């Protein structure tokens, strides 16, 4: 997939995603990413995130 | 699955959630999670919590 | 599931539900849930409530 | 089905519905209901009414 | 099926319905159904009316 | 006042109103205008009916 | 006012309203109404009830 | 005003209104104006209607 | 299908269609109908038009 | 007032309030009104509540 | 006032409006402005149009 | 298809889509058609232009 | 003022505020008032945060 | 005033702005700025604009 | 595939995407396409970009 | 002014501001306040912004 493609090139690196944040992507498969480091605008969120492809409307690396 | 993976790492810890409210991930399976000790901002809003995962947007560890 | 293990466990206790109300978890199965003495900040509303799986956000235990 | 066996309960007995109206519950099955006496707060709604379960969110005996 | 049996029934009468009007209803079946006479509180508004079953919420009888 | 000579000969007549329902103006002031016998598509709405000027789009004469 | 001489003949007399509920009109003046015996669809509501005239789009007498 | 100057030009003819219809602009003035013989999509709407300046988009000469 | 049948005898008369305009039913199929002189209260909006049906509300002969 | 009147009389019941939560009416004035042992449905929310009448579209005595 | 002098300059021009269409600027004043041939992108849409200022969002010469 | 004929007479021509624009019909398939040299109520707006049957309500042939 | 009354009170305790966050009411004023260490229901926010009174719905004492 | 200042010094640069588009700020005054050089994301939009600082939520040099 | 062939020789150049951004189009494939150097109206976007063909309305050439 | 008071003392510090954004408090007065070196989540925003009070929700000191 281009998407296993990229998405292979791109872990490591500080991504944004539009769910309907932004943070270091740890990790994915073809239901999830994962994301370490989640910043806001205002400071840290939280260690991790996890979020399903479903719901991501699009993601852009940094 | 990384989702089963990573919610196995998770169960034990307080981790805040996505739905359209923050507690411990106590348990867990594909169609839904439990929480434990689930509170807001204003103070505790009960016992336990079953959530959908087909209506989760996403999850967070803290 | 989870759910039906949880549920099991809940019936007898007052529970809130999300739909898109609190009361007493009376019964419930694959597709639905019954509730008995069903209250609302207000105050009471109805003798029994029915409700469908689909278009619970959450059910929580108080 | 808790759906089945509680709806026979219910019919003959005054029921309020949110779809998406209040009455006399006349009979029922998998796709539909059917509402006797019509009742909105501001008065009378119509001699019957039918209601495909899909749309509801609840139904509650009163 | 409920609903044939009851449409069947209220061939013939005044119906109101909600699509997400009011007038006789002439004819159904499975996927539509058919209005006469068809009219809004302001006043008439066509000889006939097609109205998918899926987009409609509720149908009542006047 | 166009407005005044206009509601004056309107008077009498059922008229429609939209706020944000039509029947019989019984009359009208500067800060509102009085129905009777309002009426719905789906049937009567009640003895009288008091709209205040500030949120009335159109009247129009029936 | 006309709205002053209806609203004392409506005294004493059930009515519905539209903020943005139904019962008795209890008594009034240029920025409230008081009712009585409040009800919703689906059962009482409240002893009383203060609503002010500024967010009242229509009243309604039964 | 632009406004008296060119609605004087226009009494008697044809326009379009957007409130928040089409018909003759029959008589106006500071508050209101008034359409005789108002047509919709579908057809005739009534006889005559009142309409604030207030809530009017624009209004357009055809 | 009643919309097979009822759209064949309203092919060439003038009928309104409500998505989400007016002009003369020309022709249809099971996943289209096109409209021919296809006007709007303002006046006309071209020569044709093709509309999918699931996402029709109404189709209305005038 | 009536408004000033009444609210007197409530000064220590219960009362519901909408802007846009329950408790004792604990003490008010033009620009707003105290509630004390406020609770919501699920339970507790805060020792005491502050509310500005501006935004109050309704209070009423449980 | 900057908006009398563009105004000025910008008479004559074909100019694009946002009210919530484009033609030729022909005349204005401080309460509205008249815009002649004013079309859409689908065509015409009326020989001319008064917009009030109040609701306009933004003027553009093309 | 009606759809497929009605398309293959409408290449070369303008035509205007609505999607949830207007440029000439250069082509289209059953997933999507192609747009050449489009333009908004503006101006120019691109070269070329893709979009999925989908999410078209109405394309319409001027 | 019993606004400033009660919030000459709450100076120094924690509070809850609705506009359209939780943290220690460090000061206000007639215009403002002043949160010191904010939190939500994740975390942090910041070291201080100033709000309007104009649009806060209710403030709340916890 | 600050925005006098600071518009002053603004003007001859690019800037964005948020009202409810970008190009350089030709001038400005108390009611009004005027935009040379307009573009959107897709490409040029108008030689310039007026816009009224009551509808501007923000502004940002660039 | 009209979208195959279509986005084969656009590769490589400046494109708009309607999602729910511009950029040059490094790469496609039935799930996503990818967007190199996006742009936003503001700045810059990011290095990369990638995004789900079913969230997209249109695409277009520059 | 606890208004001018606080922002004079947080002048020079990286702030957030709800509009309805993130950067150094450049300067302030009453009409509006001064950004400098503005930020997104997502990357820069800009030399500067202006703001005006009255659509600012909260200020906050990080």
């Amino acid at each position: 997939s281009l998407l296993e493609k990229v998405l292979k090139e791109w872990k490591g690196h500080k991504v944004a995603v539009s769910v309907g944040f932004t943070g270091t992507l740890e990790d994915f498969d073809e239901e999830v990413i994962l994301l370490k480091d989640v910043v806001d605008v205002i400071g840290n969120r939280g260690k991790q995130m996890l979020i399903g492809l479903e719901d991501i409307n699009w993601i852009m690396l940094l």
